């Protein structure tokens, strides 16, 4: 099955998922000089005050912090978006070393990690219908650099010991994702895809310019997770990122001057 190794990693994915070589694949390099300021873009509206987390899951690729998305609580709107997008989960991509791990790059710079807050367009009723539509998802991407600790991340870090291996989950209630946001909501945006199989071309990407800082100790704990299941040989969960894909016929827009 697909993964991140030499034998099943991103360069192989096109065999089972031919859209891997499509016209609107993610991630991409953000060339900051070429991205055009778009004064028609709106400030992003991130409303996470009533977000209700439920559970954290090691799915064998990453860990997912899952939300109750049965009501309209935690929503993303504005920015480049038409309508209302409901938060379903977040997860990260990270490296084996601090010099790699992000999926998007900025002028070819790789960050140590990247957080993805995934939201589905409520006009399609459920996520499974949304991912079949070109405007079905909005993913808010936030870069992580290593420096000062992020206090709002520590509750996630501390639960990781309990979901070390693939298929383990733990109750994970009352986590507030506001504590993972940087100060500024300045962003770049472009049309793209899921960055994991099935690689569906259903995402409006919104990538924040300002990274968050996390400590070396925090990212080291990400790197103790395992891709393997319990009672299998240990494969550290590191380098679970897809490299930048061709931009093709797309424009990256900036919300800021
Ligand atoms: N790296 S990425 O965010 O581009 C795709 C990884 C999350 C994929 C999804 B999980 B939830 B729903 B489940 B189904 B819908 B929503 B998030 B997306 C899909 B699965
Ligand atoms: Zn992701």
């Amino acid at each position: 099955h697909w993964g991140y190794g030499k034998h099943n990693g991103p360069e192989h994915w096109h065999k089972d998922f031919p859209i891997a070589k499509g016209e609107r694949q993610s991630p991409v390099d953000i060339d900051t000089h070429t991205a055009k300021y778009d004064p028609s873009l709106k400030p992003l509206s991130v409303s996470y005050d009533q977000a209700t987390s439920l559970r954290i899951l090691n799915n064998g690729h990453a860990f997912n912090v899952e939300f109750d998305d049965s009501q309209d609580k935690a929503v993303l709107k504005g920015g480049p978006l038409d309508g209302t997008y409901r938060l379903i989960q977040f997860h990260f991509h990270w490296g084996s070393l601090d010099g790699q791990g992000s999926e998007h790059t900025v002028d070819k710079k790789k960050y140590a990690a990247e957080l993805h807050l995934v939201h589905w367009n409520t006009k399609y009723g459920d996520f499974g219908k949304a991912v079949q539509q070109p405007d079905g998802l909005a993913v808010l991407g936030i870069f992580l650099k290593v420096g000062s600790a992020k206090p709002g991340l520590q509750k996630v870090v501390d639960v990781l010991d309990s979901i070390k291996t693939k298929g383990k989950s733990a109750d994970f209630t009352n986590f507030d994702p506001r504590g993972l946001l940087p100060e500024s909501l300045d962003y770049w945006t472009y049309p793209g895809s899921l960055t994991t199989p099935p690689l569906l071309e259903c995402v409006t990407w919104i990538v924040l310019k300002e990274p968050i800082s996390v400590s070396s100790e925090q990212v080291l704990k990400f790197r103790k997770l395992n891709f393997n299941g319990e009672g299998e040989p240990e494969e550290l969960m590191v380098d679970n990122w897809r490299p930048a894909q061709p931009l093709k016929n797309r424009q990256i827009k900036a919300s800021f001057k």
